[PDB]
């Protein structure tokens, strides 16, 4: 691999400072669950900092199988953060999520009508929304997914939200569509050439923004450069057992996390955290 020297990785899509023409030419065990757990630990730990997580109910739509969620719940539980978890999915969840009084498992495909019923039952408690719903998917599938996610926000009115965000590819465009305002958080350990990110919103009332076909091209080119060039560098100045970019990226995400244990160095804290995550997910 190519070596490089960085002060920080790209955390949000806007920071990508170069593009590359997509080329059609296209590793870790349970990498999907690792990718989710990191982005959700990041998003939730940022809510912990703003003090809006304590006393909240996390509503996770499309959570099945959700093996990683058991690590989230344990993490904040051991931190003393009071959280209620409600995991709603058509498919069955990982049985590792069984027997937890603060985790409610719901087997159902959410529609507008049901979204109103869970809002009425949770109101006026703080709701935090996490959506990973997906119906390969077509641009029509994505458009329906993103329309449902919008309905999620307008009805559930969460204090904050994390939404699956992958723009349709320009050569599969259909129409302009709208998505919420938010920060486009990049995902370490995503599939080699995935252009998917997490749209993180903290609502002060939401505002929608139009996504055009020229935006689809910007996404394609920036994500390709990120996946082809950036994510294939070794950060030679980084002080860590593994210097590959994705670990550099993971490192910066993990240092926002809270810990009950005290460590002599930030590096020791990240190292302990990374091992704990990997051991639970069965990753060498
Ligand atoms: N309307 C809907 N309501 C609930 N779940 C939905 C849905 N549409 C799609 N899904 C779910 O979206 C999921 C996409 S994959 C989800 C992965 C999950 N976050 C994990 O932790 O492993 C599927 O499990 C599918 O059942």
């Amino acid at each position: 691999m190519d070596v490089v020297s960085l002060d920080k990785p790209f955390m949000y899509f806007e920071e990508i400072d170069n593009e590359l023409d997509y080329e059609p030419e296209s590793k870790l065990p349970y990498q999907g669950q690792l990718k989710l757990l990191l982005g959700e630990l990041f998003f939730l730990s940022k809510l912990q900092r703003h003090g809006i997580l304590d006393g909240a109910t996390v509503v996770y739509i499309g959570s099945a199988p959700g093996t990683h969620i058991r690590y989230l719940r344990d993490h904040f539980y051991n931190l003393g953060v009071i959280i209620k978890w409600m995991l709603i999915d058509g498919r069955h969840h990982d049985p590792i999520l069984n027997g937890l009084r603060d985790v409610t498992l719901v087997t159902r495909f959410v529609d507008e009508e049901y979204l109103r019923s869970i809002k009425k039952q949770l109101h006026p408690s703080k709701i935090i929304l996490i959506s990973d719903v997906r119906s390969e998917p077509s641009t029509a599938d994505l458009l329906s997914n993103y329309a449902l996610q919008n309905v999620m926000i307008s009805i559930l009115n969460p204090v904050a939200s994390s939404l699956k965000w992958r723009c349709p590819f320009p050569d599969q465009w259909i129409k302009d569509f709208y998505i919420p305002h938010g920060n486009k958080m990049l995902q370490p350990f995503a599939p080699s050439y995935s252009a998917e990110m997490r749209l993180l919103s903290i609502y002060t009332n939401m505002r929608l923004t139009r996504v055009t076909k020229s935006d689809a091209v910007n996404y394609e080119k920036k994500m390709y450069y990120l996946n082809k060039i950036v994510r294939n560098k070794v950060v030679i100045n980084f002080d860590y057992p593994n210097q590959e970019y994705d670990y550099f990226h993971m490192y910066f995400m993990l240092r926002t996390v809270y810990c009950n244990k005290t460590f002599p160095t930030t590096k020791a804290k990240i190292l302990f955290l990374q091992q704990s995550i990997f051991r639970f997910l069965n990753i060498p």
